[PDB]
């Protein structure tokens, strides 16, 4: 179960999220990443952020050379941190980050955010210059695919209307889920051949740093309750099959051995058209990031409702 993309190329539908907070050592990266595969996730979405590209890379690497998956079979992203938005960075941080998960590409490289930060508080960069060099990367063979995350649907507009655009984004990756479900933006991405790719699908992993510990957890709500309960699955599996059947490719991250196992279930049941508007229901503007450290810069993507 893959999605085509707009460039030719193939994207499985389901990914594994390896973000874990540094308070988890590095080298679990390593292990979860080997039992994600292990379970069948051949998307496993990685970042400069994340501080892991080695483990997530060497994880990769070793399934390869125990025969288990072919290069082919794994579809791997990592994403552009914010420092690195001035054109002339975009090339060397994506070397950079192949170099770390010691790949010869990437599947996938996103620009993480829009919201360009001084290298090395905000700064001022006109992202079609970054975009122009994301193509140059494709140009060369280092990424498969081009895509970005955290756009809004008027900085997406910015990109497509380009003059001389050579390629458009293949996705854009956000956070969705039932209680923020960014549905319009999930019509305009399908109205432009863009694949909308969810993160936070599962609510978050509720960091401190970022996330109210007073909001509503997400699976603790009572109709994905109820859903999991007339479906005999679990409140995380009904998050994941929602978004399966909106047309979202869908990010689940764990890094529990029988969490893992559990997801890729999303793929052996189906839900209802009245199950899909019972959770369409909950629907209530919850993006769970909502931090002072960003909600005033000049790019949010969150200023347009
Ligand atoms: N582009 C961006 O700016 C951005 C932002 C956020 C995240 N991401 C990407 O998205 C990935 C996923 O999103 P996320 O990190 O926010 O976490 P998430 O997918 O919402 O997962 C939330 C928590 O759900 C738990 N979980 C997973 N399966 C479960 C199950 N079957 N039952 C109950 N708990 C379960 C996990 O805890 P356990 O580990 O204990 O199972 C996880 O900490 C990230 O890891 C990263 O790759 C990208
Ligand atoms: O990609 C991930 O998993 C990271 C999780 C923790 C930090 N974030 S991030 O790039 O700093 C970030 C922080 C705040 C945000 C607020 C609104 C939208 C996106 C955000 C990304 C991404």
């Amino acid at each position: 179960q893959c999605v085509k993309l707009n460039d030719g190329h193939f994207m499985p539908v389901l990914g594994f999220g390896t973000y874990a907070p540094p308070e988890v050592p590095r080298s679990k990266a390593l292990e979860v990443t080997k039992l994600a595969i292990e379970a069948g996730f051949r998307h496993i979405d990685s970042a400069h952020l994340y501080n892991n590209e080695e483990q997530v890379g060497l994880a990769i690497r070793s399934k390869i050379a125990d025969g288990s998956v072919k290069r082919e079979d794994i579809f791997y992203t990592s994403k552009l941190w914010s420092t690195f938005h001035r054109p002339e960075l975009v090339r060397p941080a994506l070397e950079n980050s192949l170099k770390k998960a010691q790949l010869d590409y990437v599947d996938l490289y996103l620009i993480h955010s829009p919201m360009s930060l001084k290298p090395g508080i905000f700064d001022i960069v006109d992202l079609c210059t970054t975009w122009e060099a994301m193509e140059k990367c494709k140009d060369a063979g280092l990424a498969k695919s081009i895509g970005v995350s955290n756009f809004n649907r008027r900085q997406l507009e910015m990109i497509l209307n380009k003059p001389g655009l050579k390629y458009k984004p293949v996705c854009n990756q956000v956070e969705c889920h039932p209680y923020f479900n960014r549905s319009k933006l999930l019509d305009f991405c399908k109205s432009k051949d863009i694949v909308l790719v969810a993160y936070s699908a599962l609510g978050s992993q509720r960091d401190k740093r970022w996330v109210d510990p007073n909001s509503p957890v997400l699976l603790e709500d009572p109709v994905l309750c109820a859903l999991a309960k007339k479906h005999k699955r679990t409140p995380a599996l009904i998050a994941l099959r929602y978004q399966l059947q909106r047309g979202v490719v869908v990010l689940a991250k764990s890094y529990n051995e029988q969490r893992i196992r559990q997801n890729v279930q999303v793929f052996e049941f189906q839900l209802t058209a009245e199950d899909m508007k019972a959770i369409d229901g909950l629907d209530r503007n919850l993006h769970y990031f909502n931090s002072d450290s960003f909600a005033s810069h000049p790019n949010y993507p969150y200023s347009d409702e």
